[PDB]
């Protein structure tokens, strides 16, 4: 890791605006770690399609992620590009289909189903690179632990976490993709409809599935990481909204969390923890802060480069079931 900022950019505690990156002006919020001497672990939380970055950071039901600073983590939260640097924007001009080859507008987290997404098959996108530049810049003002840079999020933020881990596995130490998409495709990269992608995983629940969320094809080997994928249970689904206001099912996180767990579990230098709950499709609701503390501290117990064989999972808060490896309680096993 290299600690550097765009020439003349002065990082500060709180809201940072007009951060220059790839022709765009970005913003992010910093909460320095509390009760920590020396380099502090980093948490980069990302909101979803409707919740504002401020909601994700300060509202209990949305995760109140800024509170992790009180837990000894320097929190660096990026604002969505669609929000035009406003940390309070919710779904306005963000909650909907993406443009310029992107599938969803909240984050540059997946290539579109049509040919315009072709280029994103092997270009991480401006969000993935922005987060790296963001952390590297904050690191010039606050002492950050280069072996403990973690990012995560819910919904589209979870999808973005998946993409970031696949394209920058040599930077991040790990992540927490909570109910994020994988956008499963055929092995040859052909985009699949929601229904077809859903059926593909159901027909082969233990295989590694390609996906529009990452590079095509997925990398044969990624850098050292610890990834904790979270599924919200039977109700972990997302209903899109048509221009006329009507709603319709457009995402099921059972296949996407399964697919992610399959890929990361197969990786030799990646410790994958699969967690299941029953809160649905939103930030973990049961013992929320207990979960945030447990999850981040679990990730921090595996600094980048650590031997996966040395990892020791501890019991999660009541309301969660987790274990190392791919998900197992989502689809019936073959031997069954």
């Amino acid at each position: 890791v290299k600690w550097e900022c765009p020439a003349g950019y002065e990082v500060k505690e709180g809201l940072n605006v007009d951060f220059p990156h790839k022709g765009m002006k970005r913003a992010f919020i910093v909460y320095p770690a509390k009760n920590v001497s020396g380099p502090a672990p980093v948490w980069v939380p990302m909101t979803g399609s409707v919740e504002s970055t401020n909601d994700n950071l300060t509202v209990a039901r949305s995760g109140a992620n800024s509170i992790l600073a009180d837990h000894g983590y320097t929190v660096i939260a990026p604002v969505r590009a669609c929000a035009n640097q406003d940390p309070n924007i919710r779904g306005e001009r963000c909650n909907g289909p993406g443009s310029n080859g992107w599938n969803w507008n909240p984050w540059f987290e997946g290539r579109a189903a049509d040919p315009s997404g072709e280029h994103w098959k092997n270009d991480e996108g401006p969000d993935s690179s922005f987060f790296v530049a963001m952390v590297q810049c904050v690191g010039t003002k606050y002492k950050l632990d280069a072996r403990r840079l973690f990012l995560g999020g819910i919904c589209s933020g979870g999808t973005m976490t998946n993409r970031a881990l696949l394209f920058r596995s040599n930077f991040w130490a790990g992540g927490l993709p909570i109910s994020g998409e994988w956008y499963v495709t055929s092995d040859d990269g052909t985009p699949l409809s929601f229904d077809d992608a859903r059926a593909a995983v159901a027909a082969a629940p233990t295989k590694i599935h390609q996906g529009r969320v990452g590079p095509y094809p997925l990398p044969a080997k990624v850098g050292p990481l610890i990834v904790m994928t979270v599924w919200g249970g039977e109700k972990d689904l997302w209903n899109c909204t048509r221009p006329d206001g009507s709603r319709f099912l457009c995402a099921d996180y059972r296949p996407s969390t399964q697919a992610g767990s399959n890929f990361f579990s197969a990786q030799p230098d990646v410790v994958h923890v699969a967690c299941s709950s029953t809160h649905g499709h939103m930030w973990p609701q049961l013992n929320t802060q207990e979960f945030n503390r447990w999850a981040l501290d679990t990730l921090a117990s595996h600094p980048k480069g650590s031997d996966p064989r040395s990892f020791k999972l501890t019991q999660p808060p009541e309301g969660y079931t987790c274990h190392v490896g791919p998900f197992t309680g989502l689809y019936a096993s073959a031997w069954s």
